[PDB]
């Protein structure tokens, strides 16, 4: 069954799902991140960042500290396994990863780092049961 | 009551008064900022801060910039009418200003400094009898 999620964001603090399932027959999975609501992202926008629960906080304050134009992630950063930009009201953005980064069983973060958001807007991902 | 007023701040980015308004006997204001939400203050804290309509983006940017240490509001800032210190969920803070610092006629901005939250945790103070 596909690899593929859409998840959306709104003008509140939190993603329509709050956990996330990759199936293990997937070899590449991509995550569609849509913002339903009607604010701009100088006001609301929002991503979604992916990363071992681990470094969710860490990843979130230097992601805060790289800005707007980096989409709130610090450039480069090993710890993110996969990010979107940050979009704002009726924008979409898409990110295709290899699921092989992914250790089944494992529970992982995906939160957005948009100033403000990484506590309360996030959810957790992990391979099928 | 005279020249007081409490507002509160949850775990969502609004306040629960969306007007406030300075009778004209004041001579000075007190604002009760409450949170009444659970979370901590470096996951969903807020603050009230007074500027005018036109130095409310400067005001943030440069508060955002000033850090948590210093309730992210630049320290002396010279168009901070008022504000409070930052606070996270169940605690109270106040701050008491000079009336004469506003203008009959002007609408003024009340909004939270926290990361993220300007733009959207917000309101307008006027003076009025
Ligand atoms: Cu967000
Ligand atoms: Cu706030």
């Amino acid at each position: 069954a596909q690899c593929e999620a859409t998840i959306e964001s709104n003008d509140a603090m939190q993603y329509d799902l709050k956990e996330m399932v990759v199936d293990k027959s997937c070899k590449q999975f991509t995550v569609h991140l849509k913002h339903v609501g009607k604010m701009a992202k100088s006001a609301m926008g929002h991503n979604w960042v992916l990363t071992k629960e681990a470094d969710k906080e860490g990843v979130a304050t230097d992601g805060m500290n790289a800005g707007l134009a980096q989409d709130y992630v610090k450039a480069g950063d090993t710890r993110v396994i996969a990010h979107t930009k940050v979009i704002g009201g009726g924008e979409s953005d898409s990110v295709t990863f290899d699921v092989s980064k992914l250790t089944p069983g494992e529970a992982y973060a995906y939160f957005c780092s948009f100033p403000g958001h990484w506590a309360m807007h996030k959810g957790t991902l992990k391979l099928s049961n």
